[PDB]
């Protein structure tokens, strides 16, 4: 019941000071890397993007894995969609990145190739810390570093565009009944970001918007600022991420749930905030019912084989192109069992 979930949340708090130390280790390495990068002409205007709850730039993703985004101010960007994918684009210009231009197009692989070299150079140069360097399979996390042989950080290069959001997002960010039309208009005036994921295509990124709507998450502007308005939205997201983490830990050898990530969990959770816009639907005292709402919607997404991207609704995260049908059935079976029996996975 709800007291079992509160105990899970209390136990997760116990690792708060360990996560803070690990994040501080990441911050020191990133800040060193930021210094060098600003010496290269192509990356002269690089800075850290405000995406996480540690300082402002280190984003927790899993127990000992962090995410960091370097933003690059790039003006006069023109986008051309790569064939009805809605998510992927070529980058044009109507400048420092001239070396990576092939025709009128900006090569993500050439820009990404130099980025890696500089970081790989500077990782070796100064070692008052044990820092190594991996290449994760997908190029969306551009570089992965391993600090003290425990902490891993994904570093992502992103182009910053101050232009109006692409037309594929016109029907996304469906927050009007929850956070208001005024807030939706404000958010869409902010920049958007382009990260090199696979041709030489770029994918849109809204990491800065996720942080904003997580930390300013109520219908009431004073949600969670006083004892009378304590909701459980953040705790429900934490429990959902931890549920997936704990289930994945049971299949270390086979990696049966390898295709599922906290990105999927977060997407479903923000759809549930859309569906349940009132702060009274997230009363802290209703933790058990609210968590059930989140789990039940996730199950529905698994069974209908459909999880819409929060910003580009025509992009289905759960299409069989991306996640095998049998993988979705397997996770459906695991979660359905956990829900029907009060989440034994959380038992001590
Ligand atoms: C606030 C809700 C969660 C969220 C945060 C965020 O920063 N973003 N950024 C986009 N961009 C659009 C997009 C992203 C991905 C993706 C695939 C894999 N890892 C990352 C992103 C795949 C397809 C598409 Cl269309 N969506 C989101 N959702
Ligand atoms: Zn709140």
């Amino acid at each position: 019941g709800a007291s079992k979930l509160r105990a899970v949340l209390e136990k997760l708090k116990l690792s708060r000071d360990d996560i803070s130390t690990a994040a501080g280790m990441v911050k020191g390495v990133v800040d060193h890397l930021l210094l060098r990068l600003k010496c290269d002409s192509a990356f002269r205007g690089v800075g850290l993007l405000n995406t996480g709850s540690y300082y402002e730039h280190v984003k927790i993703s899993a127990p000992n894995e962090f995410d960091v985004m370097f933003k690059l101010e790039v003006p006069r960007i023109q986008l051309e969609e790569y064939s009805n994918t809605r998510a992927y684009y070529f980058v044009k210009f109507k400048n420092p990145l001239s070396q990576f231009l092939e025709g009128e197009i900006l090569s993500a692989s050439k820009m990404l190739s130099k980025f890696r070299k500089i970081i790989k150079e500077e990782i070796n140069d100064i070692k008052d810390t044990d820092v190594i360097m991996k290449r994760k399979r997908g190029g969306s996390p551009a570089v992965t570093l391993l600090i003290s042989e425990k902490i891993s950080v994904d570093i992502t290069l992103a182009l910053e565009s101050k232009s109006s959001w692409p037309a594929s997002t016109q029907e996304g960010l469906r927050i009007q009944n929850w956070l208001s039309a005024k807030v939706r208009k404000q958010l869409r005036l902010k920049p958007f970001y382009l990260v090199p994921k696979h041709e030489e295509t770029w994918r849109l990124s809204f990491s800065h918007i996720e942080k904003e709507i997580l930390n300013n998450h109520g219908k009431s502007k004073t949600c969670c600022e006083n004892k009378e308005e304590k909701c459980c939205r953040k705790d429900c997201l934490k429990l959902m991420k931890y549920l997936l983490e704990q289930l994945k830990e049971r299949f270390k050898d086979k990696k049966h749930l390898d295709k599922f990530s906290s990105y999927h969990v977060k997407t479903a959770f923000f759809h549930v905030c859309t569906q349940n816009p009132q702060d009274s639907q997230w009363d802290r005292k209703d933790l058990g019912l609210c968590f059930d709402n989140c789990v039940t919607y996730f199950l529905q997404c698994l069974r209908t084989e459909k999880l819409e991207n929060y910003f580009i609704p025509e992009f289905n995260l759960f299409s069989s192109n991306l996640i095998d049908k049998r993988s979705k059935e397997f996770l459906t079976k695991q979660i359905e069992y956990e829900r029907n029996n009060e989440f034994p996975v959380f038992d001590e």
